[PDB]
Parts: structure tokens; C-alpha cells; sequence
């Protein structure tokens, strides 16, 4: 539970954004170039952190029988002198990869900024993390990066799309953990997984997917109108309407269809999911500039996107318990 | 495509059922029984079909920290001289476990009519497979009797239930083919998986929950108005009402919300999923004995479940191609 002084308490999001902004499409040089720059930001900016890949290859379907790999990029930390296995991770998610069509599509809200979100937001935690568990609880925190979330062919076709999450969910739900551990395999070690796609536009909205979530919907949106209440919010006014349009709809209200994603492989296997993608409540579609070459750097809102930081920042932090450690000021002391 | 003599042409369902109407919780001894049946039901009639199981354990919420198994029953048929990773698999699933609460609840119409469904209705077209393939392409049938649909606990919990399909999805999909297989993984082989689920009620309603097999939803629409207009129905007229009430409507135009079951881990990674589940198209509700001691042999409706028997038949007949071959008639002739 965050105090208004731990709010207050809470590398720039553009710095960490450009070299994100270019064509990624998996297989491409581009993909290598910008999963090599995520690497290499946790791991000089967070070196406590581990890092890893999971690597899998699949046809698609404008691929011929060429075989596409897609490579998700993993990075966590776990309290220390705990065993591994016995950690629930609180799990943020994004994809880097890249429509194919049409060529030179950059995706900035899909999902560039997003992903910057992510790095941002934990970046900004990690040394109150270090200063909480220095204090010392079984949980941690996990980046997934996904690749292959975006379709490559022109038919709607069940089996095109999230290469990398269904890899990725396949693999864990299957890499089970010895008897003696408090969590039965990797998959179910998630504790709860946040995926954030299609941010970064002007005046989000965001809908509960999830019964099994709405708390953690209702917290999110908790925060958000704290730190409006509190004047932290750049892109939104005092008196700003709320992103989160179902944050007073009872979990036994909730009715919307979820949006096909990479949180869906999960979902179906049996995670906890929180899915905050930017659609209209009423029609499902998603911000004009989906899909098009406008989604550049150029219609960026990045007022909103330092927000959105902001607001995934506190609540990683809520979650994390790391209430009283976000400020390490010390007065008459060098 | 088949022809009004090909219907024409198409171990009664109550006594390949009586044996499964037993309670069946997993781990149980009632549960070894009816898997032992089923196999031994294959065993005997289909000696064509190769029968396998999938073996998974797990903790539940009511089994603290004791591991419960969960067995899922495979058989499946190929055409011969087919290197079987070539072969394309119609899927025909339903669960065969029970209800734990309350004690002695046995499931008639969940799911132990649906797995009869299954049973008669590939019995009835054994012998007609065995003709097409005498005369000869690359696509097989195969039924999965999954265990572990059914949730232990009481509150909503993301990991609770579906217990057989989860694990049986996970490792198929992780089950790589040769690299010179037609098709990438056990999972991606499947073509179309058609789950029955909540059977044997009078007057189902039965709504197209996946725009991908619409069509196929529509094919099965179609067969069902056809043996209707051939009076072959028992459980209707040739006015009766149609159970698909989705049958005209259009690919672009279906909006309704998918129901939790076995078939959301295989759609979730990738497959195409057709989901025959009695269920209101307005408020969502099943059948009324559901989860109730009402839902026994008592209420059956047995004429239903003779059609629904000759409806899968019929579905999997023009699935297969089977055109020509269900009749093996012969005049002057013993």
C-alpha cells in the first residue's frame, strides 16, 4: 500500500525509446539490433538483473517453408538467498517485433513505447527494490519482451501470430520445477502478468479483460487517480477524465471480449492475466493510427507516455511492497 | 460433400454409455474404471485405432499439497502408407471426468452422453473409412477423452481446471515433428478440433463461438437441417426449430463472448476450435440440471442423443470424404 510520499518519490523515456523506434521484423537484421539494445540496457543500467533468450522457429504464412526464428527476451530479479523456485514473479510484458507489411512500418505505440514503458518503470524501481530486500516476501519481478506477436499473413488464420508468447508459454508450462518447490513449473511461478500493447496516444482507454484481474485493474486505477489527484500526471488536468472506464464496474459486471494478444497463450493456459491495450470500450476499435504508417515517432503524446511510466512505476512498486523505501534523501549527509 | 443416399445410409448409445455413468473424479477408482472401459471399447470395436495416454499430475485446490493425476484417453486413425507426421487429425473431443461436489454427482449430459456421441459416432464410420482408403488424402480422425475440465475449488481461480487439456495441449505443442514432416508439432497437425461439451438435454441451443470455423459450424448447420428435412430426426419434426442458432449468421457479424472449457488451451495455441456446447445465446446459461444431482441417466433426453450420434457421424463423414462409401449394400450378393 503506497503513502502520497511515496508517490511523490517517484536514461529519459526518450533516450531509452529511440533506438527502439526502427523496423524490428523478426528474422531481420533490425529484430538482432534491437534485442541486442534491450540486452544491453539491462544489462549495463541493471546488472543485478539476469537476462536470457528463448529462441523457437516456425513457418509463417508468407514465408514459404523457410522456418522464421523468434527469440523472446527474458530479464528478472529475485530476492536473494531465495531459491529460485520458490519466487513468485510479478511479470511485465511487451512485444519488440515489428509488422512486416507495409515495409519500414516502425510501430511506436505497437509497441515501442510500451516496451520503453517497461525498462523505464524498472529501471526507476530497482534501487528501492536493492533497498527493501537489503531490509529483510517470496516475489520478484520478470520483463518479457515477446517476438512474433504480429501477423504476417493476409488471412485470419488461427495459427498466425503470437510466435514468441506461444513458444514461450508452451516451453514454461512444461519446464517443471523439482517436488520440493513452492511453484509446480516455470509458467505457474507468474504471479500476475501485466501485457501493455498500443500506448502512447493522446487519452487511453482501457477496459477490464479479466474477472480474475479486476483487482488489479481497480489498483492500477487506484493509482492513476491518486497521482492525478496529487498533480504528478503531465498529460492529464485535476479534473482529467480516468483511463480506466471499467475502474467502478463490479467484477461480476464485466462482460467485454478480450482482445487476441500475447496474453491469450497464457490466459488459456492458466495465468493470471492483466491486459492494458488502449481500445474504445463501446466499438473495440483500436487508435487511428493502428496499423499505419503514422504510427511514427511524429504522433507520439509522450506527455501521456511519461505517464504511463509513471503509473506502471507505482504500481510495480504497490505491488513489490516497497511502501517507505522509494525515497533514499538523506538530510545533513554528503 | 454428401448425398441425401450417403445420409440415407447412416453397442446402441445406451450401451456404450451405461458403463460411463459412474462418478469419475480424477484419481479415483471410478476414474480408472471408465478409462479402462473407454480403452477397452476402442480396443475391441475400433482395432484399427492405436489407443495412447497422456499422463499429468498436479495440486488442486482441495488436495493441499498431494499431486492428483489426470489422464487424458487418445485413439486415433490414419490412412495407411501415410507417414503418420503427414497426417492432418479431425479432432473430436469431450471430458470424461467428474464433478467432485457433491459426492456421487455423475455428469449424464457432462460429459458422459458427449464421450457416448463420440464413441457411436466414429464406430459408425470405421467401416466406411476402411472402404475410402481400400480404394486410394493425407487426413486422419482422432478423439481425445480428456480428464480434469471440471474445477475442484471453490473460489475463481485462473489455474483451477482444465486440468487434461492444458497438460495435453503443452506437450503436444512441444512435440516437434522431423523438420521434413509436413507439419511442425503434434499440436499444429490437428485441423480441426470440434469439442462437445453439455449434451443429451432436449432442444439445445448451440451458438458459433470461433469466426475461424464459422464455416464449419455453418457445414454442421447445414447437416443438421438436411436429416431434418429427411425425417431421420427423432428429437424433431420437419418444422422443428434448428439447434444452430448462429446458421446464417454472417463471419464478420459474430459477436458473442467464448465459454471457459477444454477447447481454450488448444485456441490459445493456435488451433481451430469448434465448441458444441448447450448454451442460452442470450444470457449464457446452461442447461438447468447443470452441476445439479438432476443432471443423471433420468433426464437424458435419449432421442437427442441418437440425433446428436447421427449429426457427428454426418459431420465427420463429409469431413473426411467419405461420399460414396457409407453404403456397402450389395444385391444378389452373400
Amino acid at each position: 500500500n503506497l503513502s502520497n510520499a511515496d508517490l511523490e518519490a517517484l536514461t529519459n523515456i526518450q533516450t531509452i525509446l529511440a533506438p527502439l523506434l526502427r523496423p524490428r521484423v523478426p528474422g531481420t537484421p533490425g529484430s538482432e539490433l534491437v534485442r541486442n539494445y534491450i540486452i544491453q540496457f539491462f544489462n549495463s543500467a541493471l546488472p543485478l538483473w539476469t537476462t536470457e533468450l528463448q529462441v523457437s522457429s516456425s513457418k509463417t504464412p508468407v514465408s514459404g517453408s523457410q522456418r522464421i526464428p523468434f527469440v523472446n527476451i527474458i530479464a528478472y530479479r529475485s530476492p536473494p538467498g531465495l531459491n529460485e523456485t520458490d519466487v513468485g514473479w510479478l511479470t511485465l510484458v511487451a512485444h519488440y517485433d515489428s509488422l512486416k507489411d507495409p515495409e519500414g512500418f516502425i510501430g511506436a505505440i505497437d509497441s515501442a513505447a510500451p516496451c520503453s514503458i517497461i525498462m523505464s518503470a524498472v529501471r526507476s524501481i530497482d534501487a528501492a527494490l536493492t533497498r527493501k530486500w537489503d531490509n529483510m516476501e517470496q516475489y520478484g519481478i520478470q520483463v518479457i519482451f515477446t517476438d512474433g506477436e504480429e501477423s504476417f499473413g493476409n488471412t485470419l488464420t488461427a495459427n498466425d501470430g503470437l510466435y514468441g508468447s506461444r513458444s514461450l508459454a508452451a516451453h514454461w508450462a512444461v519446464d517443471k520445477y523439482p517436488s520440493t518447490a513452492k511453484y509446480e513449473t516455470r509458467l505457474s511461478s507468474i504471479s500476475l502478468l501485466v501485457l501493455l500493447d498500443l500506448l502512447g496516444a493522446k487519452n487511453p482507454q482501457i477496459a477490464s479483460y479479466y474477472p480474475v484481474t479486476h483487482f488489479d485493474y481497480q489498483r492500477l486505477a487506484a493509482l492513476e487517480s491518486r497521482l492525478r489527484e496529487l498533480g504528478q500526471l503531465k498529460s492529464s488536468g485535476i479534473h482529467g477524465k480516468s483511463w480506466f472506464v471499467d475502474r467502478t464496474t463490479d467484477v461480476r459486471s464485466l462482460k467485454r471480449q478480450p482482445v487476441e494478444d500475447d496474453q491469450v497463450p497464457f490466459s488459456g493456459l492458466g495465468v493470471k492475466v492483466l491486459h492494458v491495450i488502449d481500445a474504445d470500450p463501446t466499438t473495440g476499435e483500436f487508435p487511428s493510427v493502428w496499423h499505419t504508417p503514422d504510427d511514427d515517432e511524429n504522433h507520439l503524446d509522450f506527455d501521456t507516455i511519461r505517464d504511463w511510466s509513471l503509473l506502471i512505476t507505482a504500481f510495480a512498486a504497490e505491488w513489490l511492497g516497497l511502501q517507505g523505501f522509494m525515497d533514499n534523501h538523506h538530510h545533513h549527509h554528503h
